[PDB]
């Protein structure tokens, strides 16, 4: 289809064989796959991490917490693997140059990221196992060990029907949010969200439920759904499910 689609669809791949010869999707399983390249973490400042080619080297800020430390890896190896191809590389000079070119790349890196931590695997065994709810998110999130706005968008890129994805805490109010497939009824962050709502019930009562209601809407229509809503440390994480 179009450049950036197929740009997407390949940077997709390169993960798939990079972490297809992996023993899982751990840091430092991500880090022996690293063919001859000198890696090495200190403070940088406000920079996560950068690649230096040229010195076959990777440095991620020590100073950062893991988890972005996890996924500026992720990333900066997919910068890595980019220019591994000329093929691709190329392809992106064909259509694009400049800052351009600069935005879309750091976009592939974090579409590379993406993948390279949530398998397309280990997120349809999930879907598989637990279906398109809240709970999926919060495994996916966990096992994977990323940020609930990672899997979010993850989760939903990989969900047949009609769904939204939502990330939430108290102020309530919606942090991220995502929807599958063909569905275009948005839910943005700021909000609000009603504490007779079946998700709120889920927080201070720490308790997973899993009942019909509605969305949220915050142009006040409730518009109706299947909610799966599972809580935790602050945050409960919500699937609502489009009919
Ligand atoms: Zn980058």
């Amino acid at each position: 289809p179009t450049a950036l689609a197929a740009a997407k669809a390949r940077m997709r791949e390169l993960a798939a064989s990079y972490g297809a010869g992996l023993p899982g999707r751990d840091t430092h399983s991500l880090m022996h796959g690293l063919d001859g390249i000198t890696l090495t973490f200190m403070p940088m400042g406000q920079r996560d991490g950068a690649y230096d080619p040229e010195h076959h080297v990777i440095l991620i800020n020590s100073q950062v917490r893991p988890e972005r430390q996890r996924f500026t890896l992720a990333h900066e190896i997919s910068h890595a693997l980019l220019l591994g191809d000329d093929d691709l590389l190329s392809d992106l000079h064909d259509e694009y140059e400049g800052d351009r070119l600069e935005q879309v790349i750091e976009t592939l890196c974090n579409v590379g990221a993406a993948a390279l931590l949530m398998p397309a695997e280990l997120i349809d065994d999930l879907l598989t196992r637990f279906g398109p709810t809240g709970r999926a998110l919060a495994e996916l999130a966990r096992r994977a060990d990323v940020s609930a706005t990672s899997a979010l968008y993850a989760l939903a890129e990989r969900t047949a029907p009609p769904v939204i994805y939502a990330v939430c805490a108290l102020s309530l109010t919606v942090r991220a949010s995502s929807a599958s497939a063909g569905v275009k009824y948005s839910l943005s962050a700021g909000t609000p969200v009603p504490d007779d709502h079946p998700a709120a019930l889920a927080l201070d009562t720490r308790l997973p439920l899993a009942q019909d209601s509605y969305v949220p809407f915050r142009s006040g229509r409730r518009m109706p759904a299947y909610v799966d809503a599972f809580p935790e440390r602050q945050r409960v994480l919500v699937s609502f499910a489009l009919p």
